[PDB]
């Protein structure tokens, strides 16, 4: 379009780097990655500079999905440049809305990624203190939500 989407979670080391990687693969598989700007960022500064939690890498390797990212915090600019900001839970959503009201230009539509899930699992829960099966759940949620978002944005 070019179209753009920013996936957001608390740390940008587990949920949103997986979502970003899943989405980039989907558009690359459909020959339209050049039409999309895809990224991920954190609401917080807890993990800035760090790559995805290696448990998430292990999950993505199993599914054949390339993932390469260094954590960064969302900035005021992101609200002006992204068409969609898709986040994981209600705390992310609250924080993003708070930040968005501090800027003059907010192009982005800010929503829960789970609002796209055909299976209606609204919240994508933080797997950091969970186990490998929690990362797998997060992955599967991202696949379903990302596919539906690409098909038709709200
Ligand atoms: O970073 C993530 C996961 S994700 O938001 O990247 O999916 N979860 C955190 N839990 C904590 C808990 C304590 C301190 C810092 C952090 S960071």
């Amino acid at each position: 379009a070019t179209k753009s989407v920013l996936f957001v979670c608390l740390g940008n080391i587990c949920r949103s780097p997986i979502a970003e990687a899943v989405f980039r693969k989907l558009v690359t598989d459909q020959n339209i990655s050049e039409n999309w700007r895809v990224d991920s960022a954190a609401t917080s500064g807890y993990e800035i500079g760090n790559p995805p939690d290696y448990r998430g890498q292990s999950c993505m390797k199993r599914h054949g999905i390339p993932m390469s990212h260094v954590a960064r915090q969302i900035t005021k600019e992101d609200f002006a440049t992204f068409d969609y900001i898709l986040c994981m839970d209600e705390s992310n959503l609250r924080d993003l809305n708070r930040k968005s009201n501090q800027v003059k230009t907010c192009k982005a539509k800010i929503e829960l990624l789970g609002s796209y899930d055909p299976q209606k699992q609204l919240i994508i829960e933080d797997p950091y203190y969970g186990n490998d099966s929690d990362f797998e759940t997060v992955y599967q949620q991202c696949v379903r939500c990302c596919r539906a978002f690409l098909e038709k944005a709200h």
